[PDB]
C-alpha cells in the first residue's frame, strides 16, 4: 500500500511530473505534465497523499503549495475529462477528489484511479511538453500503457523513519533520548536547507558566551525552518525536517548544540553546524538529546 | 559571599539605583544615582558580577546594556573620585575595575570597595536626585553610613536555581527529563516576556496541523527571547530565561508543547501559552521534557 506522505509523481514513460499549473489555488486550475529538477523543491509538483480510513488503497492528493486537491471534473468517466486543482478537505467523501492508488503491472510505478469514475490519471499521448494535458482516461489495472503509470517518488519521512535514521548513526551517546514533535516530515535537499539558513540571518550572527552560543544558533535554525514551512506551503498535516541535537565529545568534558537533516535516500542523518553552514558526517560530538 | 549573577543595585538610604548614565558605552560615562520602576527591565541599571577566581569576595561589575565596567577613575583613593563606565574584561587585573563586595553591618545590604584604592562606592550626600554623583569615598566596613550601603537585588538565576524551581512544581511527569543549555539566566517580568511575544509576531500566527502547531509556537517563542537577548544587551556570560516544555494530560492520551518562565521570587515556574499569551499555574499537562 502507498504510505501517507508527500510525493513527487513522475510519469513512467517521459520525465514529466504531475504539476498544478502556476501553483494556482483557483478552482479548475489545470494539472499538467511538466519537467522537473532532481534534488530541488519542485514547488508546484508536491502532493500530500492522505489515506481514507474505511476505503482500501484510496487517498486524497493535496498540492503542498496550493492546498487544493486533485479533482476529476464533475467526476465524468469520459476519456479526456479534465484533472484540475479544486478546493476540498483531506477526508472528503467527494468521489471527484478520491483516488485509488496501487502498483501497476511493472510492480514499481502506480496507477491512479478515480474512486467515482474508475478512470485513470493519463498523461495524454505521453506528451513530454511543459503544460501537457493530464486527463481521466479509460484503462485497466494490469496494462503496460506508460501514459497511465506514475512513480511516487517519496519526499517525506514518518517520525518512525526519522527515528530509524538517527538510531543507524554511529555518533549517538549511550544516554541519548529523542523527542518527536510531529508525524510526517518533508526532507529538504541540502541546497534548500542552506537557503533557509542564509535567509534566517544566522550566517551574520556572532558567537557570544551564553547570550548567543551554540544552543541559540541551533534553536534559531529550527525556528527558521518552522517559519519557512508555514510561510511556504498552504497544505496542512506535515512538518519540515530539521532536528536539534545536544552532544558531548569523546573525553566527556565538552558539549555542543547543532542541527541535523536526512540524506537523499532518507536512510541516515547528516549534522549541520548553524555557526558556519557546514554539513558533517562527524561533528566531533555524540548526541545525548534530539528534538525534531 | 555574593553569587555570580545580574543585580539591580539599590541604595539603602534612598530609592536610587546605580545607573550608567544614558547606558552610554563611552569611556568615562558617569555612573549616577537614578530612580527605578520595580518589575520592569531597568535598562541602564543592571550589573553582571563576575567573581575573580583567586581573590576573595572580589568582582568585576559589567553594565548589562553597555558591556562596559564600573571603573574608579585612575584608581585614586581621594574622596569624591569619579566612578564611570570604562572598557575592560570580565577577569581583568586592572584594580580600577575590581570591587570587593561584602555584607555591611546591617547584614542585608553590601558595601562595594575598590580593590586598589580601598575606598567605597558612595552616593554623595545621599542625594536622591536623578543623576546624583556616585564616587569613591573614604569609609569602613562596619559603619552604618547609608551613602555607602547597597542592596544587591538579584535579577538572575543559576541553572541549579531554575532546576529547583521546576522540581518544586506540582505538574512534572514521572518520566520528566530536563536539558540545561546555559549557566546564568536573566529572569524577565511577565510584562517584558509578553512584549517579546508580541514583537515576535506569534500573536498573529494560526494553529495548523503539524506545519505550525504547538511545538512550532513554543520553539518560535524561545528563539524570539534568544534573539531579543543578543540584540538588547552588549554584555556576555548570561542568557535570558525562557523554557520549552512538552507535557501530557492526566488521561495520558494528549500531549502539548508550551513555554515557562519564573515567578518574581525566583522560587517557582509559571507556564506560558504562546498560542494566546496566557500565563497559567496549571496548563492541564504534566511536563515530561524541558529545555532552557
Ligand atoms: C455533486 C456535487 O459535489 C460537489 O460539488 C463538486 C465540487 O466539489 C468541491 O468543490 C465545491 C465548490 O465548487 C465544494 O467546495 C465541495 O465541498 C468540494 O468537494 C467539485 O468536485 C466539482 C469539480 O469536479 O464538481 C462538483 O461541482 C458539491 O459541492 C455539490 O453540491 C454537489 O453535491
Ligand atoms: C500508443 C497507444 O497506447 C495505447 O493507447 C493510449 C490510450 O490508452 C488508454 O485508452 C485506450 C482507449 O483510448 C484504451 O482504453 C487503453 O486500454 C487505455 O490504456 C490513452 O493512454 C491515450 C491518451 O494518452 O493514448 C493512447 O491512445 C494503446 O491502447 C494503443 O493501441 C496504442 O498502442
Ligand atoms: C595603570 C594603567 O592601567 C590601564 O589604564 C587604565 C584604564 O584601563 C582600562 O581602559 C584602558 C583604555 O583607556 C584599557 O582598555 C585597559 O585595558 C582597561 O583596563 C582605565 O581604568 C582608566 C580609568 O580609570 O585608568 C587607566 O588609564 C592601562 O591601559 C594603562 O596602560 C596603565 O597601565
Ligand atoms: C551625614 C554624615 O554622614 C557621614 O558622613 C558622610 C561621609 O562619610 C564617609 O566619609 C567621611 C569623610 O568625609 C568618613 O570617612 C566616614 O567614615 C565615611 O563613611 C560621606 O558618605 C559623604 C559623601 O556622601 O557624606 C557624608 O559627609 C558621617 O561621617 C558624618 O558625621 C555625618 O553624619
Ligand atoms: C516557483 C517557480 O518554480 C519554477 O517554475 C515553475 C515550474 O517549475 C518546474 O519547471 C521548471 C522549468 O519551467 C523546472 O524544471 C523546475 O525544476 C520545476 O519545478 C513549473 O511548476 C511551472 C508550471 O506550474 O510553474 C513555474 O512557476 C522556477 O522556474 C521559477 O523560477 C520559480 O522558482
Ligand atoms: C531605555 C529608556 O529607559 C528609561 O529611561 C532611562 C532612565 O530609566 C530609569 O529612570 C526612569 C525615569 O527617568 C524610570 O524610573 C525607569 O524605570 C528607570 O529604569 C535612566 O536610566 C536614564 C539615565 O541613564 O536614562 C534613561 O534613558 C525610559 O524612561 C525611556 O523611555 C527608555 O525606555
Ligand atoms: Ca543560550
Ligand atoms: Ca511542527
Ligand atoms: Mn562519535
Ligand atoms: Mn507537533
Ligand atoms: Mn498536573
Ligand atoms: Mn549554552
Ligand atoms: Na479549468
Ligand atoms: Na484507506
Ligand atoms: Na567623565
Ligand atoms: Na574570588
Amino acid at each position: 500500500s502507498l504510505r501517507r506522505g508527500i510525493y513527487h509523481i513522475e510519469n513512467a514513460g517521459v520525465p514529466s511530473a504531475i504539476d498544478l499549473k502556476d501553483g494556482s489555488s483557483s478552482d479548475g486550475t489545470p494539472i499538467v505534465g511538466w519537467q522537473f529538477t532532481p534534488d530541488t523543491i519542485n514547488w508546484h509538483q508536491l502532493w500530500l497523499a492522505e489515506p481514507i480510513p474505511n476505503v482500501a488503497d484510496t487517498f486524497t492528493l493535496c498540492n503542498l503549495f496550493s492546498g487544493t486537491y486533485m479533482d476529476l471534473y464533475n467526476g465524468s468517466s469520459e476519456a479526456g475529462t479534465a484533472v484540475n486543482g479544486w478546493q476540498g478537505t483531506a477526508f472528503t467523501t467527494n468521489p471527484h477528489q478520491l483516488w485509488t492508488i496501487k502498483k501497476s503491472s511493472d510492480g514499481t510505478s502506480y496507477k491512479i484511479q478515480n474512486y467515482g469514475s474508475k478512470t485513470f490519471v493519463d498523461l495524454v499521448n505521453g506528451d513530454s511538453s511543459d503544460g501537457a494535458k493530464i486527463a481521466g482516461w479509460t484503462g485497466t489495472w494490469d496494462e503496460g500503457n506508460p501514459h497511465q503509470k506514475w512513480y511516487f517518488n517519496r519526499m517525506s519521512v514518518s517520525s518512525a523513519e526519522a527515528q530509524a535514521a538517527i538510531a543507524r548513526n554511529p555518533h549517538i551517546h549511550g544516554t541519548y533520548r529523542g523527542y518527536i514533535l510531529d508525524g510526517e516530515y518533508l526532507v529538504l535537499p541540502n541546497a534548500t536547507f542552506t537557503q533557509i539558513w542564509k535567509d534566517s540571518g544566522l550566517p551574520g550572527s556572532k558567537w557570544r558566551e551564553q547570550i548567543y552560543d551554540c544552543d541559540d544558533f541551533a534553536i534559531a535554525m529550527k525556528a527558521a525552518v518552522g517559519k519557512w514551512g508555514a510561510d511556504s506551503w498552504k497544505a496542512n498535516g506535515f512538518a519540515i525536517f530539521c532536528g536539534v541535537m545536544l552532544g558531548v565529545n569523546k573525553a566527556g568534558d565538552a558539549a555542543h548544540a547543532y542541527n541535523f537533516t536526512l540524506t537523499k535516500d532518507h536512510a541516515d542523518i547528516v549534522f549541520f553546524e548553524p555557526q558556519n553552514g557546514g554539513y558533517l558526517n562527524d561533528i566531533g560530538y555524540d548526541s545525548y538529546m534530539a528534538f525534531y
